[PDB]
């Protein structure tokens, strides 16, 4: 039952730099033999612009089709994509890198770089951060095979061990004199055990993280349209011919009566039992068929989500005082909407929601009410799955990017059950 792989590896090298450096150029070798033209002329290009090569391909998928289409590092960044895809991995491979403690939204300190010690106040503050949560993981980045010792680089006082499953794409390279590995990453990890470790008289957290797959179309609205047809063109059939009618109903227009008074606490305020009764069988709808599988979605948010306006100065992302507040008021935090909220498998920008400012980048784990709206054929809505109303979302992360002059956020966040 078994593939016999071509270069023979253990999944963890543990400590042993010497046979994961040999296997790691045997590889890089091998690799290249599977590599097109174009593919290794990426890969030189990569080396000559590592940094700026991997920050695009974190935000590429936020623009227009025709922006991602337009722009000049795109060409670039399809090939190197497809030169790691060129070598998944027949089983699991556990790797290794220092991570900042504020990729996790941790901004207490560990200890600072010069430091030694890490004090059990911090490490169970960083343990609570990091519990039963999922962290979003994008973009070109090289990684070790081996856990680092006194030799090595060893840029933070936090070590990710970090499991990669079968079928993920590993790239082993050469640069001028050396070796390295390169991932594309664009998973959820979760953080099951740390540890503090002691590598030549200074003390690090080693972090064991492992993948938790999930669907994450991105840009590819038509693979996303595919698996939401699959999972979702027989829904409307699965329906009560009421409860189709009041999704329909929602969906032509009623959303915007719906919401309006969930949103004003009309249950409580003034309890409209028309209303009501659509809400309930909207509710019903969406329980009918659960979101089979982890997936991510996209909503383009207005400030209103998030407390702000249109014309508030804490809503201009282009002072960095005002993305510090946004994350201290938000990151780790819960939100909870009152209303349905409608997201897409894509993630790309849409004409109707051109200047909004606050993706929301939502996990919504298996078995989650929601369906795949944009099954049912005529709809205004791209590529849409609906959640239900009084949705809860704990907020993992922020992150921010550049869409123009105008900075906006990335809310990375996970749908709680
Ligand atoms: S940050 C880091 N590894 C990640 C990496 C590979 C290339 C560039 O960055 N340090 C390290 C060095 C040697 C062995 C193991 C580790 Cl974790
Ligand atoms: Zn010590
Ligand atoms: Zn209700």
């Amino acid at each position: 039952t078994t593939y016999k792989a071509p270069i023979e590896r253990p999944e963890d090298f543990l400590k042993d730099k010497e046979k994961a450096k040999e296997w790691e150029r045997k590889e890089a070798e091998r690799i290249e033999q599977k590599l097109e033209r174009s593919e290794k002329e990426a890969l030189e290009s990569y080396k000559k612009d590592s940094v700026e090569i991997s920050k695009y391909s974190q935000t590429r998928n936020y623009f227009y089709d025709y922006q991602i289409e337009a722009n000049s590092r795109e060409k670039e960044y399809k090939e190197l994509r497809n030169a790691i895809s060129k070598n998944k991995i027949d089983k699991p491979m556990y790797v290794y890198y220092f991570e900042s403690p504020e990729k996790f939204a941790f901004n207490k300190v560990i200890r600072t770089e010069n430091q030694n010690e890490i004090s059990l106040e911090k490490f169970n503050e960083f343990k609570e951060t990091i519990q039963n949560k999922l962290f979003k993981q994008d973009g070109f980045k090289d990684i070790s095979l081996y856990e680092p010792g006194k030799g090595d680089e060893k840029p933070t006082p936090l070590l990710m061990h970090l499991k990669l499953p079968r079928n993920t794409g590993m790239l082993p390279y050469t640069n001028t004199n050396n070796v390295s590995t390169l991932i594309e990453q664009g998973y959820s990890i979760k953080i099951d055990k740390i540890v503090r470790i002691v590598i030549d008289g200074k003390h690090y957290i080693k972090a064991e993280a492992s993948v938790v797959s999930s669907l994450d179309f991105k840009d590819d609205v038509s693979k996303g349209d595919s698996w939401g047809k699959a999972n979702y063109n027989d829904w409307s059939n699965k329906l009560t011919p009421n409860e189709l009618a009041d999704v329909n109903d929602y969906m032509r227009g009623g959303y915007t009566a719906i919401n309006n008074y969930l949103i004003s606490n009309g249950p409580v305020n003034n309890p409209n039992p028309e209303l009501d009764s659509k809400i309930t069988n909207i509710e019903n709808a969406l329980k009918r068929e659960p979101i089979p599988t982890n997936l991510t979605v996209y909503r383009r948010s207005g400030p209103q989500e998030f407390g702000l306006t249109l014309t508030s100065p804490e809503y201009d992302f282009n002072k960095l005082e005002n993305i510090d507040a946004f994350k201290s008021k938000w990151e780790g935090q819960a939100l909870s909407y009152p209303n349905f909220i409608s997201t897409s498998i894509g993630s790309v920008n849409m004409s109707a929601f051109a200047k909004r400012k606050i993706v929301l980048r939502i996990t919504i784990p298996k078995g989650s009410p929601g369906a795949y709206l944009s099954a049912i054929p005529g709809y205004a809505g791209e590529y849409e799955v609906l959640l239900n109303h009084g949705s809860k979302f704990k907020i993992n992360k922020i992150d921010s990017y550049k869409d123009g002059t105008i900075t906006k956020l990335i809310v990375d966040a996970t749908l709680i059950p």
